[PDB]
């Protein structure tokens, strides 16, 4: 279709699956806070010694601290990681005199740092409701007056919407500012006649397919951050409701068992199919199959993903 235009596409599903690769981690790390969560609870229904609480306590906090200090670790790597790919690609095209590629390029690059912004307020979400859930049983285990549990549980399920709802508006951020960077491309190419132009309109077209799945990382990620802190609070509601901690062991055995329902519903989806959605954008720019598998290999599919994805491509004729 043109070296430039491989170059763009080859650049732009390689920070896909840089994207993806973050996106497990996250979910991964949020995996482990809430294992943390969770096995905090549990302890809080039995301590009682107050020398020996206030130690768990600091040491799940010290604990939750390295799961997010590493997390931002993985989120700076792919900062790194997405301005050496957005640095190849710009070798080729900064120097091509190609309005339309560097264009097309510019357009990869603030939609990836859109990507980036969005997966830290993300994990900054995912942070304060760790803290806020250390500081919820911390201040539960002192206290024993109906009342003053309630008020400190209402506090918590107050501070975790206004937590996930600022989480949500990010996102919603980050998707508007996706569509106007791509109308506002949209619009200055239009004006444009001829094979490049329609070209770059096409390209631009894959880049909006492309970041919709990027987005959707993203919401698949809060969707089951909200779910789990829903567990939380319920499960902190019940563990102070408890005469017979037998019980409330239980309750917490079933939050166990939900929490990895939830963080499973997270692992199915998560790019899934972004080895066989490129292969069908491959396709319809016209590449060969060794064009594909290629494509496919360099965006970090395995070769069970890329010989599946190009065997979909047959198995489906007219795509």
């Amino acid at each position: 279709m043109s070296e430039l235009a491989r170059k763009l596409l080859e650049a732009s599903t390689k920070l896909q699956r840089l994207n993806i690769r973050l996106a497990e981690a996250l979910l991964e790390a949020m995996a482990r806070l809430q294992e943390l969560n969770l096995e905090l609870v549990y302890l809080a229904v039995e301590l009682t010694d107050p020398k020996r609480i206030r130690d768990e306590i600091k040491e799940v906090k010290d604990k939750s601290k390295e799961i997010i200090r590493r997390a931002e670790k993985e989120i700076d790597d792919a900062a790194k990681e997405s301005e050496k790919i957005l640095e190849e690609a710009r070798e080729a095209i900064s120097g091509s005199g190609s309005y339309l590629a560097k264009l097309l390029l510019k357009a990869i690059a603030e939609t990836q740092d859109l990507n980036l912004r969005a997966a830290k307020a993300f994990l900054e979400a995912a942070a304060k409701l760790q803290e806020l859930n250390i500081r919820a049983v911390e201040l539960l285990v002192k206290l024993y007056d109906p009342a003053t549990i309630r008020e400190a549980l209402e506090h918590a399920k107050r501070r975790s919407k206004e937590i996930i709802d600022e989480a949500e508006r990010a996102i919603r951020a980050a998707k508007r500012e996706s569509e106007r960077i791509i109308e506002e491309a949209r619009r200055l190419i239009e004006k444009g006649s001829g094979s490049g132009s329609e070209l770059a309109r096409e390209l631009l077209r894959a880049h909006a397919q492309l970041q919709r799945l990027n987005l959707e990382l993203l919401r698949e990620l809060l969707r089951a951050l909200a779910q789990l802190q829903e567990l939380n609070l319920d499960l902190l509601r019940l563990a102070s409701e408890l005469t017979d901690p037998d019980e409330a062991r239980k309750a917490i055995a079933r939050s166990k068992r939900e929490s990895k329902r939830i963080v499973e519903d997270a692992e199915r989806g998560g790019g899934t199919f972004a080895c066989r959605i490129a292969a069908k954008i491959a396709a319809e720019f016209g590449y060969s199959e060794e064009q594909i598998k290629e494509l496919l290999k360099n965006a970090g599919c395995s070769e069970d993903e890329a010989r599946d994805a190009v065997e979909y491509l047959r198995s489906r004729p007219g795509l």
